């Protein structure tokens, strides 16, 4: 069947989000999202002015020459806008194509590899006690895997905020401590770095936090430069993460290959949808990799749903995050994956099961609002 | 110097581009070119929806924080959108940091390392024969440069059909007849333009090396960076790259391995004159010399920026030339010349280039897409 119409949603239910729908000749349609954190505008008219008018009458079936001629076409390739906008269309075809074979994504995929999908929580405290407090409440609330952050003592436009490197460096192994004294050794404990070291200090924190055990140490250092990665692993046993910020798989081809990572965080909204992250996992998987998709309020719950099917077949899943939306969210985005005692379910109705309340999303209109930056203490524009 | 007021300019005097101003609280202004051929409204919308509400009360002296501010800031690093948004603002305050020191941009750089700047001109035709003929005319009008392309017998984006084998067969004799032609002194330059397959561009290579081009350029899509090296390891008709790239990233390990002659990475897709800096400066610890991309989808105000750059560095290879338009050029008043093949960098402060907004105002944006190519089978190829 041909696309008949595509277009854009732009709404703000507790924050930002973009979709895209595309409606076939028949009416049958499917969308997918494109929010991109702090340059959601970017995206919009990427789609709305240069995508949309080239989708009308294309074969919605054609899944791949439409994911190769927006990514080869657009000449310029890669880069967060451009696999955005691309992911967006993707996943809304393969929202069509599960729904003509009436079937949920994770059966169209190669069916289901488990039967739930694992999450972790953020637990966040000023103090390392406030961290214990939250740690307690999502384990009540079933989580068995938590992403833990403290402060640290001593320390519509982008906030600022100041860093310390060294002071981050002395506190941070007394928070694992505290969780490992309080909650013991079988709970999966995740800690996210968030980009502000350098190697060889993401080597001692590495080598500083083993007796610990954490299920990963995220985003050590920014890695524009793959080869950043080389000197953490090899001095530490420290399981390592990274990706969230990645649009390609030549963003992590070679992280993969040389065996610097054991999970890849990019998720299918940034990562050019489920064409591409396809892809990305299997060859993650020749080298022992799993995933962990990026999963945080700024991916709305269109790609939640996708990535539950995702998540659901993939031979080498490793976790899938799991920050909860607002009510007003939810109701934009109607779904119909479940979560219990910890876990997602997938969905069981045909497509990757979530839909979009135009008319609900038409009563919260866009707000600007962007990401922190980060400075030392000196003023150095540092990495947040 | 703080900022008071930024904003975008698009207009299409005969194609599109997009302009960012800045203005200082003195009064003293700055713009650079955000045009992304084919996108132009995703680079608007960044820069006018997320970047100019920043730039409003900041310092517009301080270029490197900014270019940092907007580069890690952005979190999502890297791309063409991105970059070319960041790289408008930073050439924006390149223009302001010059004209407050008085000076033309390239004494700021560090001065001139040449009296001029070599540039190439475009030949192509649809036979040889044509092909040759541009040639002649361009020689005429004192181009020591050309870059040849000649067809292969046998608003939204146009779709294109392509034969990798009747080209590789079909090329060199092009070449051929070039030299035939016009002699050994001519520097010819080839545009493959990403359709080839590392070793079938490795072939290539090889059959044109008794023609001796000056750069056989964009052989193979180059994402992955290892794609280059097939083809250094069996040609020695030299290489370049880079016009699609965006960072440094996209090309360290091309430059460090010794995979390439020239770096095509231009001032507005590259991040502006802070990051193309850094990027000419580790190519010439390889030896490796820029060729800036210079096509009409750039605009005077790159093109003047750019003039400026090629007069500073130390690793000047050559300018790409495709003349604006009569309109564009009314758009963009600029003091850099053309004379007898070669550009000469303005002497007015700034990088010597404006944009007359009310003229500006008469071209109002028309969509215009950039081809796609398709193989004989239908697959999507590279265009
Ligand atoms: O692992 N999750 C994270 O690092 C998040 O909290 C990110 O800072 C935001 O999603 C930025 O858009
Ligand atoms: O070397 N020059 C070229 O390859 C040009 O002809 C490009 O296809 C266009 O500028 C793309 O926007
Ligand atoms: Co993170
Ligand atoms: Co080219």
């Amino acid at each position: 069947l041909k696309i008949r119409d595509a277009y854009t949603i732009v709404t703000c239910p507790g924050r930002n989000f973009v979709t895209l729908k595309i409606v076939t000749e028949s009416g049958t349609h499917g969308i997918g999202d494109a929010t991109l954190n702090g340059r959601e505008m970017a995206v919009a008219a990427y789609l709305d002015e240069h995508v949309v008018p080239a989708l009308i009458g294309r074969d919605a079936g054609r899944i791949e020459d439409t994911w190769q001629y927006l990514y080869r076409g657009a000449y310029w390739r890669r880069g967060p806008v451009t696999m955005t906008a691309i992911a967006a269309v993707d996943m809304a075809l393969w929202d069509i194509k599960a729904k003509a074979a009436g079937m949920p994504l994770y059966q169209l995929l190669g069916g289901k590899s488990r039967e739930r999908v694992m999450t972790y929580a953020h637990c966040t405290g000023q103090t390392i006690e406030d961290c214990l407090g939250e740690v307690a409440r999502h384990v009540e609330l079933g989580y068995r895997a938590v992403r833990v952050q403290s402060g640290v003592p001593g320390i519509s436009l982008p906030a600022e905020h100041v860093w310390s490197t060294e002071k981050y460096l002395n506190h941070a192994p007394k928070l694992f401590a505290a969780v490992r004294e309080r909650f013991g050794d079988d709970l999966h404990v995740l800690h996210d770095v968030h980009h502000r070291l350098t190697p060889i200090e993401a080597a001692r924190l590495g080598k500083a936090v083993e007796p610990y055990h954490l299920f990963w140490l995220e985003d050590c250092v920014p890695a524009e430069n793959q080869e950043s990665l080389r000197l953490i692993r090899e001095h530490t046993t420290t399981p390592l993460a990274i990706g969230e910020v990645f649009n390609s798989i030549h963003d992590c081809r070679e992280l993969i290959q040389n065996q610097w990572i054991d999970y890849i965080r990019m998720p299918l909204t940034h990562g050019g949808g489920i064409t591409a992250m396809r892809r990305v996992a299997d060859l993650a998987s020749l080298y022992h990799v799993r995933t962990g998709f990026h999963g945080p309020t700024d991916l709305s719950p269109v790609c939640l749903g996708a990535a539950i099917h995702f998540d659901t077949w993939v031979p080498n899943f490793g976790i899938q995050e799991h920050m909860p939306h607002t009510d007003e969210t939810d109701a934009v985005f109607p779904h119909d994956y479940r979560f219990e005692d910890g876990h997602f379910l997938a969905g069981e109705s045909p497509g990757h099961g979530v839909d979009i309340d135009e008319e609900l999303a038409a009563k919260y209109p866009y707000e600007r609002a962007s990401l922190p930056v980060n400075r030392l203490e000196d003023g150095t524009l540092w990495h947040w």
